[PDB]
C-alpha cells in the first residue's frame, strides 16, 4: 500500500516530466508506460538501498540534500536553498543503476549504456531526488531503514 | 509502515536462523544486529527490483517459486511441493548482491567476496526467498510493481 502509493506518485511525476528526456519522450505509448513504471520502481528501491548503506549519508549536507543558495539568500534577505552540490539532492551516496539499465533494455533493446546515461538515466536520477524531496516517501524509508 | 513491517519481519527471521550461517553467527551483538538489519533491507529492496525487471519471472516455476518433488511425491503417493531448482523459491531472476556486499563490508571491513558468498550471502538469499514466501510481503511488492 505505502509502496504502491509511493510508486504511483513517482509514476505521475515521471509522466509529467518525461517529455524533457529525449530517450523517453520519443517512445511509443505502451513502451513509454512500461519504462516509466520500471524507472519509478527502481528509483524507489535504489533510494532505499542508498539510505540503508552504512556511511552513505552525504558529508556536505549531512543527509538534507540542500545547501544555502548564496545569491538568492542575499537578494531576498532570507535563507534560500538549492540542491546540495555533492549528492544533487539525494542526501546519500548513489547506488549504481546497472540493474535499472538492464531492466530498461528489456523494453528498449537497442539502448546502449552511454545513450542510457545521457537520454534516459537523468529521469531516473530525477525520480530518486524526488524520493528524497517528497516527505512521505523519504520519512517512510528513513523509519524503515533505521 | 508497510516497509517497516516487512523489514522487521525479515530482521527477526534473520536473527532466528542466524545460527545456520557462520559468517554472522560469530558476530557480537551490535555488529550482528547492524549486519542483519542491512541484509533484511537489501533483501526486501532487491526482491522488489527482481519483480520489477521485465521478463524476470522464473520460467520453470512461472513465478511460484515451487516445483513438484518427484521422488518424495512417489514415496508418499501424494503430490509434495519443493523449492524450484532454478530460482530456489524467489520466483524471479536474481539481482546481483554487490551493493548488499559493499554495505556489509562497512560493518565487517575485512569480509572478502568469497567469504561473503559462502558464509553471509546465503542468509541474504534466504531472506529474499522469504520475501517471496511471506504472502504479505510478496503480495504488496507484486501489487505495487505491476501496473
Ligand atoms: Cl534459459
Ligand atoms: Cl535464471
Ligand atoms: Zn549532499
Ligand atoms: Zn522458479
Amino acid at each position: 500500500s505505502d509502496k504502491q502509493k509511493a510508486i504511483n506518485y513517482l509514476m505521475q511525476f515521471a509522466h509529467k516530466v518525461s517529455g524533457k528526456y529525449r530517450g523517453v519522450a520519443k517512445l511509443e505509448g505502451n513502451t513509454k508506460a512500461k519504462v516509466l513504471q520500471v524507472l519509478a520502481t527502481f528509483a524507489y528501491a535504489d533510494y532505499c538501498r542508498s539510505a540503508a548503506t552504512p556511511g552513505a549519508r552525504c558529508r556536505d549536507c549531512h543527509g538534507t540534500g540542500r545547501a544555502v543558495d548564496i545569491a538568492k539568500t542575499k537578494l531576498w534577505g532570507r535563507v534560500v536553498e538549492k540542491e546540495c552540490g555533492r549528492c544533487k539532492g539525494v542526501g546519500y551516496s548513489r547506488m549504481p543503476a546497472s540493474a535499472a539499465y538492464r531492466a530498461v533494455t528489456m523494453l528498449i533493446p537497442n539502448l546502449t549504456q552511454p545513450t542510457w546515461s545521457r537520454t534516459v538515466k537523468p529521469l531516473y536520477d530525477a525520480l530518486v531526488v524526488q524520493c528524497h524531496k517528497e516527505e512521505s516517501i523519504a520519512d517512510n524509508i528513513l523509519n524503515a531503514v533505521t
